[PDB]
């Protein structure tokens, strides 16, 4: 714990180690805050906290201003001391501090930071015979003759403690080229206050994903259009991709040459055959062997984690992956994923870095030729792999992937599915290829689909899609896979309209997923850029609100729920203060 | 009509929307139940209005001779039109057919469901899928007895139901015989449920809002209303 | 609008500060418009003239609010209607206390469903 | 190992198999039936060793409150997988229970089933 103490100092110096010996606690960090004036004497203070080195201790000078006199010396002592106090607070715990010391402006200033940004115990010192010295003050405290006044206790404004993170870049505030950023601040939440407090229209709400706090500009540009350049503030935007899978990440290039040692803006379309062909050098044929899967899931983590992703559900084959001949069964497989991947998320989160949480979902592969068996053994090994309990990595569900034609529709193994229902399995269908309504409807009532794959063609069924909006069931809209197997506008030959913008105004819970990065060559960043002439006149507002569906819609705990959402709320906010700026 | 006048007049009005109960072994035959879900997809089916049918009920006695798990072939019709399905699955009710009722009925609410505390699967899937859970707490209370009652040792269990995650809603079931509206409904869980907060009453209202068989753009609106009036109640609220 | 007077030479008699005023000595100083808190006043109504009182009849009302500010994670995210981060912290910790039967009157005028 | 290592020495060595049982539970959270089936049919799935799963045992509570008339669509994977089925029915049961277990779960034991001298 750490007791950090702020205060200002004028011509008495003295005061500090008196508000040192009022709490005989004792704390851990003093910093005093004081002008470049030659009345201070500095001497006498460095010395007793040199007597106990235990106690850090700081001294930061205000240059350029011997003394407040007019406007511009007032809110340059401001501005300076509202920056020491948001640098020196600590990261997460409200400090300590003591008005005495300073003129009354350094006190009312300092007392304005601290409602601002939140203290433990704003308190006061008080002496009977105002000591210059250590010794006559230590005989004043042992007698009794010293006074500590407490009367405040502040929370402060979190969003406005959540700016220490546009510090930087500034040079250390020169009068030369100096821009009052805490100014900003206090302009920012006085506007936002005031026009809530004015107004009823725009007062209504707006923003469902969480803030409201961000200056009015900021709303502004938020409500405006998405550029494609944009690209930077997206990517430094955390995102959720609840469909990707494990198999097509390494399906060419240096990445696919270094997992067996140990495009991507096509505009004609493409069939389903040669694209899974476009992965046939990984997979089933060179995953067999261990390192081949060590190296791949290593490989995977490190671009998720690279890409800010916050959360993501892998689609994993373990049945694909087994070697009978080497002792390699489907269990062992889905094992050594979930112990590499347990292992990179706690090697990642002990370091406190930005981590990213992965979740498996097992894959009931479509073959309906034979072993049909074979689907009953995935369902089994899945209910087992869910079982372990343990693990911050665990199995959450199932896909119901594979050739979603009208052979392999949803009725016929609903019976099966009783069984992965009864233990708390989530299912998830896909059901978006070349099908019509009546199987979207009983895949998503006899299956009971929590969560639906694709599905381009909700439009021409409204009925459907009153279900689906009544029910709350998501759906995996995949960008870049019907850009490039079905193709929309503005590409040539394709007139169609890419029906996500029409799906968000429904209020269908619309995911933005990356499919398989490898065989489309574009990341989850990307496929969120193309939306930009994929879908004209999608705003950034809407990219949020996809975000927040996605959170919305993963099968996770509601207590993980809740942790990711302060998480996700958090960084939105830091990323938009941070971009808005510059 | 009502709400229109109150609404022409520019003051405060109370959208309202109709619940057609189809009960169980109520008045004789069972081909009731058939009669009340054909009558209810007809109303429905009107199209054009204001105070609209958003779905049916299905509330019976106790158990067994009322259980939930006899009408799914009946159901299969009204169910696919459209409507919405409030199972009474609660009140001394077996998991099983509250399990029925979420699974087979494709029940969206569960009546009361005071008991859900002794299964742990149960309430996963029931959290797993938000599917709201109407209590009454000055009804069960009068009818089934929770602390502080005299000679008792049970206790309301709705604050472990917000904490786990149900998504929970206060009603007022009988405003006549139970001699309570909503506001005092709301009130008792001081001395119901100790250590209550009111954000957590906040919440309860935006479940309330989030579990009712609405339109997406008009649950919109109702929530850009509420979080409105509900930022001016509390602003004038710290007064007192 | 709270502000600060400042003077160079701090004036004693009243034609000294005129004088001041005259040049222009006296400078001012604001931190800017205050809103405080859009309704806390029925604490005057609540609360009488006291005209006679003493240190008996101490009314610590708001301060157990404030002691309570920090001392006591869903109850930190649970935040529905996000304009109620706009809203005031001071309101936004007394919602984070734990109800009570005197709210009858919040209750009331609470909009419900 | 045990029977491996009895096996070296050239001794006499019992072969053991393991019977996975599906405790009734007559409510016990039902779904550790289906947890029973799902551990059973991986088991068997992991195929390499001397000793195996071969097949599942039904039984418990054999009253007639839990006869076998229950969960005889859950059996459908269990036994399409390549498990067998057994079911102790019959100690104090009804004659028909035992030819619902016999014809339904296509069971290829019946535990005890003493009463059988009187259903011809
Ligand atoms: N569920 C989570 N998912 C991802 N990261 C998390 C999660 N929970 C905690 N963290 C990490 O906790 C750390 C807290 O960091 P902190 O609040 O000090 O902000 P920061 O260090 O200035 O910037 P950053 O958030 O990028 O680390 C974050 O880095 C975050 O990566
Ligand atoms: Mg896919
Ligand atoms: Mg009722």
């Amino acid at each position: 714990m750490s007791r950090v103490l702020l205060c200002s100092a004028g011509h008495s110096s003295m005061v500090v180690p008196e508000a040192f010996h009022a709490v005989p606690e004792g704390f851990e960090e003093v910093h005093v805050f004081t002008t470049d004036s030659e009345k201070f004497n500095p001497v006498v203070l460095n010395d007793f906290f040199h007597s106990l080195p235990n106690v850090r201790f700081s001294i930061t000078k205000c240059h350029g201003l011997a003394d407040i006199l007019n406007e511009r010396d007032f809110e340059f002592y401001q501005e300076m001391l509202w920056q020491w106090y948001l640098t020196k607070m600590p990261d997460n715990e409200l400090p300590y501090v003591c008005l005495s010391g300073g003129i009354k402006s350094m006190s009312a200033s300092l007392q304005k930071a601290a409602t601002l940004f939140g203290a433990q115990s704003v308190f006061h010192v008080l002496a009977d015979n105002n000591p210059r010295n250590i010794e006559e003050m230590f005989d004043a405290l042992q007698k009794g003759q010293i006074h500590f006044i407490e009367m405040g206790y502040e929370p402060g404004w979190a969003a406005l403690r959540r700016l220490k993170k546009i510090l930087p870049i500034n040079e250390g505030c020169s009068r030369d080229n100096f821009k009052p950023l805490i100014s900003k601040s206090i302009e920012e939440i006085l506007s936002n206050v005031k026009i809530m407090a004015s107004d009823t229209g725009k007062s209504n709400q707006l923003p469902f994903p969480s803030l409201a706090i961000l200056p009015p500009i900021a709303q502004q540009w938020l409500q405006l259009p998405l550029s494609a350049n944009d690209g930077a503030w997206i990517q430094n935007l955390p995102k959720v991709d609840l469909h990707c899978h494990l198999g097509g990440f390494a399906t060419s290039g240096s990445l696919l040459d270094q997992v067996r040692g140990a495009w991507p803006r096509s505009h004609k379309s493409i069939s389903l055959d040669k694209y899974m062909e476009l992965g046939n050098a990984n997979g089933s044929k060179l995953l067999k062997d261990k390192g081949c899967l060590i190296r791949q899931v290593e490989l995977l983590y490190q671009s998720l984690v690279n890409d800010n992703v916050a959360y993501a559900e892998i689609r994993c084959s373990p049945n694909n992956y087994a070697d009978k001949n080497k002792n390699r069964s489907a269990w062992v497989v889905l094992q050594d994923i979930n112990d590499t991947f347990t292992r990179l998320i706690t090697e990642a989160k002990q370091k406190n870095q930005f981590y990213c949480h992965v979740n498996l979902l097992v894959i009931a592969s479509r073959k309906f030729s034979g072993d049909l068996s074979d689907i009953s053994k995935h369902l089994a090994l899945a209910i087992t792999a869910m079982q372990q309990g343990e693990g911050v990595c665990r199995i959450v569900g199932v896909d119901l992937a594979g050739f979603e034609n009208k052979e392999t529709r949803a009725s016929y193994y609903e019976h099966d599915f009783k069984a992965v229902h009864r233990c708390g399995l989530a299912v998830t269908a896909h059901a978006g290829e070349n099908d019509d309504p009546e199987g979207i409807w009983q895949a998503v009532y006899s299956l009971h689909a929590r969560r639906l794959g694709h599905a381009l063609n909700l439009l021409e069924a409204p009925d459907l899609m009153r279900t689906v909006i009544e029910r709350k069931i998501g759906v995996e809209m995949c960008p870049y896979a019907n850009y490039q197997i079905k193709g929309f506008a503005p590409m040539p030959n394709f007139s169609a309209l890419y029906p996500l913008k029409k799906y968000l105004e429904a209020g269908i819970l619309v995911s933005v997923n990356t499919d398989n990065i490898g065989i489309s060559g574009a990341n989850l960043s990307e496929n969120l850029l193309i939306l930009a002439d994929l879908c004209p006149g999608i705003s950034r507002m809407d990219v949020l609100t996809i975000i927040r569906n996605s959170i919305e819609t993963a099968f996770i705990s509601h207590d993980f729920r809740m942790e990711l959402l302060k998480f996700f709320d958090r960084k939105i906010y830091d990323v938009c203060l941070i971009s808005i700026k510059n």
